[PDB]
């Protein structure tokens, strides 16, 4: 309404109504904030795993089974579950997928355009999987960026989410064979309406005062 | 006009206006927003510098040096200057007084309902902090997850923002003494306008396809 209307009524919500699901159209919308979030270079280092059916939920939901049993109901009773992966490694297939996907789009004008973003590309990959050792560690914050930007989205189209943290990346990342495939899990975003037995609705948002966090000059 | 059009018509501003600055309603707006994202555990590990004057804009400029001198621009033509920064270590005094702020909120009914959710986040603490020995990487995930927050924020405001990873720290750091005070640089974002020259602004946006990108189940 206000993004500033958004930001302050959103919450993290404890429990989803099973029998409100998203329309067709605001499925697609939800995949559209996944693929068009901002990223470093562009580089967008990520998978996403979008759960829609009870079997697929139940799948992601198997990931919490240990001492997460908490947060089952959660990814079982909304309507769509989004699981953020990760590049395992930043490799040159990934790199040359990029630009030739932003050449094919029509964003440069000649091939030394294209050569030079290649260029400024490679230097900040480089710098992180050659010198600092921390490409993983530095696709990670860009999937956080993603989920950042999702949870604003969703709660601008009226939806509810919640971040997950509290689960096994291990299990998640075996049960659906990703990294074999370079990837691995970092955050579950359930998808719905809150019911009833949210209470985190109706209880006031906490922040610490900006005279705290924040530094003007 | 809904939040998806936000989405598919932000850019990262390449070049921006000075003479346009933010109206003081808009400089309340962004700072709203950076304090008001959501964090695993409200654990909120960050600090941010918003620098609005000549003489901030050229204090955080001076990061903008050796291979990095190509930002410099961006950094003194956008109208305010946000640094996001995040704590070195997480320290048990923090995390009191992230409790006793939700307290004062009205956010616990009992004081034994406190203390659930005290022990609550120091399990995810000490997670990080003591088993996987990662926090300083766990606590600047989540200032990521900010700057994903601030950019669909302030493009939903009608504001031009470009997130900038290039820069040397050790420099912003020192200028700012944000290292005794636990803290440390680690995405710079320009506010503001973006002006005729900023290419950027009419080139098509560019993402890789959900085919490659998304698995549903
Ligand atoms: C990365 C991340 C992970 C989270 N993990 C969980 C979780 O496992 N379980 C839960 O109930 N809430 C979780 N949350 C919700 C946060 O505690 C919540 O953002 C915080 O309490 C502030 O409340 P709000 O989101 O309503 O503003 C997570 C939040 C984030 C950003
Ligand atoms: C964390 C981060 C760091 C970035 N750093 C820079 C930078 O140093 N300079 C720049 O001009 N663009 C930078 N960008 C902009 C990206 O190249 C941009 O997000 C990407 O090309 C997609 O374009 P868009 O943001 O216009 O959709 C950065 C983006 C992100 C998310």
């Amino acid at each position: 309404m206000d993004i500033i209307s958004v930001a302050l009524k959103r919450h993290s919500t404890k429990a989803f109504d099973a029998s409100k699901k998203l329309t067709p159209e605001q499925a697609e919308q939800i995949k559209t904030l996944l693929q068009y979030s901002p990223s470093s270079t562009n580089s967008q280092p990520w998978h996403f795993i979008v759960a829609s059916t009870e079997e697929g939920k139940a799948r992601v939901a198997k990931s919490a089974a240990g001492n997460y049993v908490f947060n089952e109901r959660k990814m079982l009773d909304a309507s769509h579950v989004v699981v953020f992966c990760a590049k395992t490694a930043m490799d040159d297939v990934w790199l040359k997928l990029v630009v030739d996907q932003e050449d094919a789009d029509g964003r440069f004008a000649t091939p030394e355009a294209k050569a030079a973003n290649d260029k400024g590309r490679k230097f900040f990959a480089d710098m992180h999987r050659k010198d600092l050792h921390d490409d993983a560690e530095w696709m990670a914050k860009q999937v956080y960026l993603n989920v950042g930007n999702f949870l604003l989205g969703v709660a601008a189209l009226g939806l509810d989410a919640v971040p997950i943290e509290g689960f096994d990346a291990a299990i998640l990342d075996a049960e659906f064979g990703l990294k074999e495939k370079g990837y691995t899990s970092l955050v579950v975003v359930p998808v719905g309406h809150h019911s009833v037995e949210d209470f985190n609705a109706t209880l006031p948002k906490s922040r610490l005062p900006q005279n705290i966090t924040l530094t003007e000059v």
